[PDB]
């Protein structure tokens, strides 16, 4: 109990949400808790679009810590993309809470159909301030600025679906999280998560490569040369002239990921990139990978990664810390 937690669901092990309020009222709103961006958002009540009619709504006039702002900002994503006006106004994470600025949104047609058909209202970011969209503080660092909290840094000890709950920890570390060594690695940039890893599958190996952990990716991408070299030969098989390949269960030639360092190793294992689909045959499944080419060779390690790997993100010390999730509780 010394430190902050927020409590993650499990949302059919492909994605995860936590909630926090908003307004002096405690208003609840569900977040996709971001490492990949920097910027809070809520639907307003002001909203003029269909998807709203299914959200938690922000009333400002019910709030008396409310601040105008009113300076029009529209977020784009790669997913979609919200439209709204930037407003002040006490935002409450856990036991914690602080003045902050966010964007109340009024369109959220850039963003269906993905909006209505998930049950997150909302985004917060987790990433650096220059990542953020009109200069805003990450909110762990003012809160450490705010002495709310000792030590600017977050962790995430992602949930299992049908065993475990999940946790957002602000404010320190807890040794009930993870089982064996904390490894960490220093950022490249202080913009999002990125660390460098040389990554290895099987005879496929990219020294130095910028590994960028974000929780608001439920895949593993990696370069997609990279990918057409890994893929071959394994008994796999891509759906037509859809993005995606898919295997039987049981293929024993799929590969492990090694991100190997001077500091650590980390492995990441089929049995954590394979999704289920269909009962039939000897189990059939989707490999959770996909090809993304950057100016910079980059692996982004989304949910499958951190699913394995408590992790730790220090804004104090300007790095990643990464261990071996505890099986259980
Ligand atoms: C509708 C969500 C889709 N979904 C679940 C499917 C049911 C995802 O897992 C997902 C979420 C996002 C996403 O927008 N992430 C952003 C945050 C976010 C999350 C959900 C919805 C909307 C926005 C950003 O945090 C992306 N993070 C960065 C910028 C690092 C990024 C940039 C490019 C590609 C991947 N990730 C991106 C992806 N992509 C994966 C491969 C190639 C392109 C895009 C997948």
């Amino acid at each position: 109990s010394s430190n902050d937690n927020i409590e993650l669901v499990d949302f059919q092990n492909i994605m995860f949400y936590g909630d926090a309020e908003v307004g002096d009222n405690q208003q609840p709103f569900t977040f996709i808790l971001d490492t990949g961006s920097a910027n809070l958002w809520v639907p307003s009540v002001k909203c003029t679009t269909a998807g709203c009619l299914t959200k938690h709504l922000y009333d400002s006039s019910k709030s008396r810590t409310y601040e105008k702002d009113g300076t029009k900002v529209e977020m784009n994503y790669v997913s979609g993309t919200v439209s709204g006006f930037f407003s002040k106004d006490l935002v409450t994470v856990g036991n914690l809470s602080l003045p902050y600025k966010f964007i109340e949104v009024i369109d959220t047609n850039g963003f269906e159909p993905t909006y209505t058909a998930s049950t997150f209202d909302g985004i917060l970011g987790l990433g650096w301030k220059d990542l953020s969209i009109g200069s805003v503080d990450p909110i762990v660092v003012e809160l450490k600025n705010q002495n709310k909290i000792e030590n600017a840094l977050f962790t995430f000890y992602l949930p299992v679906h049908d065993k475990h709950t999940g946790f957002l920890t602000i404010g320190g570390i807890e040794e009930r999280f993870y089982e064996g060594p904390l490894t960490y690695e220093k950022l490249n940039h202080d913009l999002y998560w990125q660390i460098t890893l040389d990554a290895h599958v099987g005879n496929i190996s990219l020294e130095k490569a910028n590994c960028i952990v974000d929780s608001g990716t439920s895949a593993i991408t990696v370069p997609t040369d990279f990918l057409n070299k890994m893929l071959q030969n394994l008994d796999v098989i891509k759906v037509p002239f859809l993005p995606f390949y898919v295997t039987l269960c049981n293929n024993s030639k799929l590969p492990t990921f090694e991100f190997t360092s001077e500091n650590g190793k980390y492995t990441l294992e089929p049995e954590y990139y394979l999704q289920h689909i269909e009962d039939v045959g000897p189990g059939l499944c989707m490999l959770n990978i996909i090809g993304l080419d950057f100016p910079v060779p980059t692996f982004i390690l989304g949910d499958p990664f951190m699913r394995k790997y408590f992790t730790v993100f220090d804004y104090d010390n300007h790095s990643v810390g990464i261990a071996l999730a505890k099986k259980n509780l």
